[PDB]
């Protein structure tokens, strides 16, 4: 009926081009938090928009993945981003 992998690479897409860029390299240079596995850089790399989607929801789990999503914004400046995914984040 509406798969949610699409939903995500419109928002990662929605993104500005230079912006894009900074959510790879904060992501790849994700400092250590509780013993946590740090991203094989060759797999973020090699995968793609819609790929990228499918290593955090199969990786880290909808509910992690989304918490990763949404303290990245914060990070960048972009409050406003969280005002409107929280309304258009399914429950």
């Amino acid at each position: 009926m509406a798969s949610t992998r699409c939903k995500l690479a419109r928002y990662l897409e929605d993104l500005e081009d230079v912006d894009l860029k900074k959510f790879k390299m904060h992501l790849e240079d994700y400092p250590p938090q509780k013993g946590c596995i740090p991203l094989p850089r060759g797999q973020t790399e090699k995968a793609d928009h819609v790929d990228l989607a499918t290593l955090m929801i199969d990786f880290n789990g909808e509910e992690k993945a989304w918490a990763m999503a949404v303290w990245i914004f914060a990070a960048i400046n972009r409050r406003d981003l969280y005002e409107k995914a929280k309304r258009d984040e399914p429950k």
